[PDB]
Formats: C-alpha cells, structure tokens, sequence
C-alpha cells in the first residue's frame, strides 16, 4: 500500500560484476562556454532490456584501471530520461552529467574519473550499465496530486524524467491534472538546465505547470539579497507552506549536498510562524512519504 508509483517496479536487474553493455548515441555539452562547469546530456541505448521508471538511478562502471590495478567501482546517475526514452521507442536512457573538476589542498587540478569518463564519451563506444536503483523518488501514484519539485544543478534530472512523463506524453493510465512545481537552481543563465523543454511545457499546460528559475549570480531580492533555490521560495513561502498542510503534495528535493541547509533555514521561520517546530513535523512528512529528499 504505497503512495508511489511502484507496481512491478524493476531494482537490480543488472550487477555491477556483470554489467549491461549499451552503447552512446548522442552526447552534447548543454550548457553555455561560460558557465562554472560544464555539463553533458547523453542518450544510451539498452535495447529495451533496462526497464527503468521515473525516478531511478543507473549505474556506471568507468572504463579503466584504479590506482592499484583492479575495475573501477560504479557511480550512480539519476536518469534525465522518462521511462519511454527521448527517441519514445522505450529502447534508450539518458543522463545529465556534470564533469567534475576541482583544484585540491595541494595545488593539483584534479579531475573525477567516472564523470568525464562519461563527458569524453562518442557516439559508438560501449557504456556499462547497472541498476535500475532506487525506490524513494517515484512519482505519486495520484494523478491529482501536487508535485513540488526542489532542484539543484544536475539534480533537475529525476525531474525532467517527471515532466516529460506528465506534459510531453500521452498515456492511457496517467493524465496528470495536479500542480506541478519547479524550483530550479543554479549559478550562471549559462548553467540553466532544459530551459527549452521547461518553457514548452509551461504554454503547453499553463494550469498545471508552475516554473520558477533561480540564477545566485544574476538575480536578486527585495532585500538585495543572492538568489538561491530557497530565496526563491521565500517569494511564496505563504503558499508552499499551506500546499504542505494539504494531505495530497508530494515533495522531491534532488541535487549537491549543500542546497538542503538553506531550505531548511526559510522553512524554520515559516513553520515557526504558524506555531510549529519544523525539524521535526518534517519526521511526519517523511513518514507519510511527501518529504522525499536525495543529495549528493
Ligand atoms: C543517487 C545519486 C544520484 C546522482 N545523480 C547524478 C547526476 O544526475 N548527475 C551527476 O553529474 N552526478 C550525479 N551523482 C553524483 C555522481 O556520483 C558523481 O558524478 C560522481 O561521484 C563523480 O565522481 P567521479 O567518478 O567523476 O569522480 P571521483 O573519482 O569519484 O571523485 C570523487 C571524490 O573526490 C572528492 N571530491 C568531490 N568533490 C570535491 C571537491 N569539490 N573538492 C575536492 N575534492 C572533492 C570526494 O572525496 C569524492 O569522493 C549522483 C549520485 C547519487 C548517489
């Protein structure tokens, strides 16, 4: 008796000892030629045999030798495609990788070896892919509901795999008549994620579709303070507060390890003002399934 979208769901199919092997169709740079890090989104195929839904991970075992001279470990991706795939034929799965380059404590510039892996990738070469993994961030079984959706950088891709599935499909079991609520955020306009795809769908289903943006480096508020994701939702914190309340909205939060200390932050004075302690009617919320968070 869960509230998501889990019949038949599919965990495991594939082991990381034993990996199914697709290959990369397509792989593009989505992000503008100044942005702080670059990052790619990248269509596999998997012949159908990879029966993943909205909201799962794969796996990705990097070509390669360790240090000492054994297989790499793999490293989980959220998927940015909906279950039925970018091409709609249901034999492909995309990813939405941000390469990862940093400068450590000792002067080194130091790349991370299974991101640009993936992000030096060509169309033909051999991609090993485990899972699906993953059973927290799937869609609520209610095509009524309301679905906030909290992002951060590569974060969005769960998400994307969400809309897609809701705006720019046709299903004769799913017909999302709910809100839907995107909160995307990010440094740069160079680093805005499917803009495109969000704007299209926003026109397309302007009654059940809510798309705000939040660019740290660009935007501002009245206070004159940085943009962040919960700067954001500051903006109708009124209002996401009395969605709470509602015993049918589901929120999905996604993305780096430090985007949940600041929502947290501006939802203690919003639940403060009402007369509740947050930190802990977030512990309801999460055993009733609507406070679904994953970071990284
Ligand atoms: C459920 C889940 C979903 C994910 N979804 C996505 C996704 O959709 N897109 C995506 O791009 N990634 C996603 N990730 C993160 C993904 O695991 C990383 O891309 C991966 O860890 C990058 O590792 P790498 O192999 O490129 O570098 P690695 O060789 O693994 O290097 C990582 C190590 O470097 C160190 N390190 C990390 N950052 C820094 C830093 N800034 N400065 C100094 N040292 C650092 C840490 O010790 C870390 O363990 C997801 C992770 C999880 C768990």
């Amino acid at each position: 008796h869960s509230k998501k979208q889990d019949e038949n769901i599919v965990v495991n199919k594939f082991k990381p000892k034993e990996p199914y092997v697709g290959r990369c169709l397509l792989n593009t740079k989505i992000t503008g030629d100044d942005a702080p890090g670059e990052t790619w989104h990248m269509v596999f195929s998997t012949e159908g045999e990879v029966p993943y839904r909205e909201g799962q991970s794969i796996g990705i075992v990097p070509d390669g030798i360790d240090k000492n001279g054994k297989p790499h470990k793999l490293r989980l991706y959220s998927i940015a495609s909906s279950a039925i795939g970018d091409f709609g034929d249901s034999k492909t799965v995309s990813l939405c990788v941000k390469r990862l380059v940093y400068t450590n404590d000792a002067g080194e510039v130091v790349k991370g070896v299974c991101s640009n892996f993936l992000c030096d990738l060509k169309p033909g070469s051999e991609v090993k892919i485990t899972g699906p993994v993953g059973k927290e961030m799937l869609m609520p079984k209610d095509p009524n509901a309301t679905v906030i959706m909290l992002g951060t950088g590569t974060g969005i891709a769960p998400f994307r795999s969400f809309l897609w599935k809701m705006f720019f499909e046709k299903h004769e079991d799913y017909q999302f008549n709910g809100l839907a609520w995107l909160f995307l955020g990010v440094p740069t306009s160079s680093s805005l994620l499917y803009k495109e795809e969000f704007e299209k769908m926003k026109e397309k289903a302007p009654e059940n579709f809510r798309l705000d943006f939040a660019v740290s480096r660009e935007q501002v508020n009245d206070k004159g303070e940085k943009m962040y994701i919960q700067t954001r939702m500051a903006q109708y914190a009124e209002e996401l507060w009395e969605l709470l309340k509602k015993d049918n909205t589901f929120v999905y939060m996604m993305g780096l390890k430090g985007m949940e200390k600041g929502i947290d932050d501006i939802m203690v004075s919003l639940a403060a003002k009402d007369g509740i302690d947050w930190i802990e009617y977030k512990r309801t919320l999460k055993k009733a399934e609507q406070w679904n968070v994953e970071v990284y």
